């Protein structure tokens, strides 16, 4: 179904190096629909939180750190395959793995610092936007395009 | 002093025609910094209030539906002459006497459809920044390049 | 009225110098509404009738060469105030007064090699329309974004 | 050979969507040379034939309509390896396949709504020019780029 | 004449900031052919030199310091009118006069920080040229659109 | 380690086509620095110990030519991984093969037209360096964004 969501993140450096609009509009070029958009500080125990799965991780001390210490902009967009799609448009984790026309492929060079983030499944896209957003942070609408950008 | 902040609106016209991405790239390639970010949908009210110098005028009452017809994204940008730049940056208020390289200028045609709005003064912006943002939601934080962007 | 349109040409540097594209981004990115568009080579005496109000000047037969020598994109747009805010996109017709941000800005140096031809006049593009356009081969559609651009919509 | 053409097309999602600039500012950008431009409005018949091989699959009448459903851009490409560098340009045909970069992979989502076309091969390329130009309608020119472009020129 | 020729330089925080492609870019794009150029580091004399002019006004030390705190990249373009043209590309020389469009409107914010340099006539292009260009650092060449830039 | 090295040129056809900023922007977008930067045109004898492992080729008298034909501008790029990052901006070398999102993909069409040229390895990157650069040409700074483009 076109109405799969997914949450993508401008870490820290990505916000720090002028990259927010630069990730939105490839996004919006593409057809997805933006839902939730805000900027805020994550806390330390929030970055726990949203990487939990990677606890035991060498880096994971790090990373919290890092995800911590400034502004991201964290955002929900919505469309078919917008999961995979998301993570498509980021390119892969390690920027050295990361092709040209990528996020991190044109923008980033370390895995430590790799200037985005997106959900990587459906289960845990719904439980990163639940996570970050309060439903009155994400807009119901209908693009005027959508005819345009799906057959059905 | 580099601490002024401004309010600018990417307007209902503004997000359905994918230009929010475009409208924070010219912020963030201008050297501005980015301090509050949503997306929302205006109620009535807010509209009403937003554009209350306008109550008087033969438009507002379209202008003010069309306001809360759908989402906008409402960003605070703080740098040195901001709220001034801003403007310089959106181009004229209608997009026929606004110049190619401003928004309205590369992107609208219409008066009543002109993508995007800003605070016309300091004090202005004041109030519409502490109308559209509660203080927990503004995000203080110094640019990495703020050496590079100011002499003093 | 939004039903306004004008013509607007890719001149033949502008097509040797890899400019269609970017040219034709401007005029969408604003809003207006492309209802014909074709490459053609204009003869020395369609380039001719086209400048006639110009036949005096004593850069036209060079103007004229120059028009025909290769191909051209001729164009029309349809939007409010198309013909003036065409112009403007453009920027001033000699590039050395023209600003960033136009096309003639951007992309061009000297006024012989400025890329690009806009109508004048709602009545000369009417004119021009009608000169290098068949009535079959315009295309009346309604943009999608129409309600979007256009409050009166 | 460099005088290689191939048909590529802005379907009526393209045209909707104003993705007409960037998709031939691609096409410039890379080299290539456009001889023949226009703007139409396919009849449902010729979107019937020239979608002929895919009659029997089921998506065949919904990609007939819509294809007729509003104004294409049609356009004929002249360089070196341009009908398999074109479809490169354009990017697999269900967008959710097409990696950034391509046209597809940059601005569609769904296969149905996969906003272009272009010839599969030189044999099915030379058919579709023949379908939707007629000869006086193509123009040839020579790229004052060609030998920056090409090492044999 | 179109061999009128003018100097060009990204000064130290447009190279910190990452302008040089995009500066380079706008002359390529206009039409201008690109014949020196190189990255170096000025030395303070030379700033002093190069803004001898400016030595009486108060904000010398610092414009002489900072022109050689990083490196620059200097550049010759050549090209008819292309010194007017040049300044015409950078935009005013305070970057809230400048306008969108121009190196110093879309890019710079202060005035002691604006990104880059331009001659400012024929007679000072000249001294400038030949104060930071050796004549074997100068490539004399025939640009294969030059029939398409100029009529004569 | 970050201060790998790598040398980038863009070919005299990549010049005479205006890719030069188009080109210096792609490696500054994706964080590498640019430590040296000159236009030069190559003799013939530079050329020919250029492209020295290609002597015994078919092509090579067509190559060396052309290298030497008009104005190359030469480059030093410094940053983690940059040799084969280098690279994979670039594309594969028959523009044929390359990806759209590359400079060889999005720009050329023709094996000996393709724009570009990057080293192969870091020991050969060393010596194009060594032979195209004095050591007096190379600039050592930092730039102010290195701890957001690295973690260590
Ligand atoms: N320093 C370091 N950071 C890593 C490594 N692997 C992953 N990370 C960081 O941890 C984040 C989360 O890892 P993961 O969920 O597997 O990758 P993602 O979903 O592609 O971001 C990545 O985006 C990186 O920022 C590593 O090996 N070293
Ligand atoms: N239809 C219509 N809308 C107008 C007119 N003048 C202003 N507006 C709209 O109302 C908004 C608020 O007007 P104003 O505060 O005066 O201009 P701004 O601060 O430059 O946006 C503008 O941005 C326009 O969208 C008008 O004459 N007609
Ligand atoms: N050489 C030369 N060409 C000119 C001059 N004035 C105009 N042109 C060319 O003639 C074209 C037609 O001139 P005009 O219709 O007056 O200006 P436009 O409507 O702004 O294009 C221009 O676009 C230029 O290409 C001139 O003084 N010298
Ligand atoms: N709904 C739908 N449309 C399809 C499918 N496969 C192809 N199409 C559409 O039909 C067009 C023609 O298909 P084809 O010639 O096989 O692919 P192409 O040459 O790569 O465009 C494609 O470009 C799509 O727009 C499908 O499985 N479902
Ligand atoms: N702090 C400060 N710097 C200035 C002022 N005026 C000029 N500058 C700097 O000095 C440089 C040289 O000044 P000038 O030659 O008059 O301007 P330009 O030719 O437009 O750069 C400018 O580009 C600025 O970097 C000023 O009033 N204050
Ligand atoms: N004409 C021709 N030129 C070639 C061929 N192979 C390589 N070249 C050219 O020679 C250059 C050097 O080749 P090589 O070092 O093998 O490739 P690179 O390091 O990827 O550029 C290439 O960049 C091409 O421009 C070929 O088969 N034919
Ligand atoms: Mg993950
Ligand atoms: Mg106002
Ligand atoms: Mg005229
Ligand atoms: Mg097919
Ligand atoms: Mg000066
Ligand atoms: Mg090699």
């Amino acid at each position: 179904m076109p109405s799969e969501r997914t949450f993508i993140a401008v870490k820290p450096d990505g916000v720090q190096r002028n990259l927010v609009g630069e990730i939105i509009k490839r996004f919006e070029n593409k057809g997805y629909k933006l839902v939730g958009l805000k900027l805020l500080q994550p806390t330390e125990e929030q970055a726990k939180q949203h990487y939990i799965d990677l606890a035991s991780k060498p880096f994971y001390s790090g990373l919290v750190s890092y995800f911590s210490s400034g502004p991201i902009v964290g955002m929900v967009w919505e469309g078919l395959g917008v999961v995979k799609g998301g993570r498509v448009l980021l390119g892969a984790t390690n920027p050295a793995d990361s092709l040209p026309g990528t996020i991190r492929g044109d923008f980033a060079v370390d895995v430590g610092r790799n200037v985005c983030h997106g959900s990587d499944s459906v289960e845990s896209a719904k439980r990163e936007i639940a996570f970050w957003f309060k439903a009155e942070e994400l807009v119901s609408w209908t693009s005027h395009s959508v005819k345009q950008i799906y057959e059905r």
